């Protein structure tokens, strides 16, 4: 355990011994905490168009979409439960692109175990719950896969009220 670079997240609570979390925009997070690691909830093709995805390459000046495009030229498309780690540009040192799965496209729920997996191999993660908005998983269930896999220090960011509290309420209650 060192200090290491500074991450300077503010305001947490914490769920269990390393899930923590706040009722907060990622991007806003990102640029105020500069973190070693964001988490985007990508797509296997890494194109940014909606969501987490399409707030942080805004954020990023398109930098991230021109990163990726050059990235999936080389690699092809990720695998659904995998990621890759490329520039965190003007956000964070690096950004951990995750492919959870889309179940409103038919993708397997379980392996959301596998996208949380990819957080392990960093100390400390800004990020967003998985899997949620058009990929259709259970929020609360996202967040129970989470604190079930990640044993490394993930700092969750989650910007609507309401969901936050149902988060929270599924913790402490």
């Amino acid at each position: 355990s060192n200090a290491g670079e500074v991450n300077s997240f503010s305001g947490y609570l914490k769920l269990t011994d390393n899930v923590y979390i706040k009722n907060a925009d990622i991007v806003e997070e990102a640029k105020k905490v500069k973190p070693t690691v964001v988490v985007n909830a990508a797509n296997v093709y890494l194109k940014h168009g909606g969501g987490v995805a399409g707030a942080l390459n805004k954020a990023t000046n398109n930098a991230m979409q021109v990163e990726s495009d050059d990235y999936i030229a080389t690699n092809g498309p990720l695998k659904v439960g995998g990621s890759c780690v490329l520039s965190g540009h003007n956000l964070a040192k690096h950004c951990l692109h995750v492919v959870g799965p889309n179940v409103n496209k038919g993708e397997d729920i379980q392996l959301l175990k596998s996208a949380y997996e990819n957080f392990n191999q960093h100390e400390v993660l800004l990020a967003p719950l998985l899997s949620a908005g058009i990929f259709g998983a259970d929020p609360i269930h996202s967040l129970r896969v989470c604190v079930d896999t990640v044993r490394t220090n993930v700092y969750l960011a989650v910007f609507d009220k309401n969901l936050y509290d149902k988060l929270v309420s599924s913790f402490l209650e």
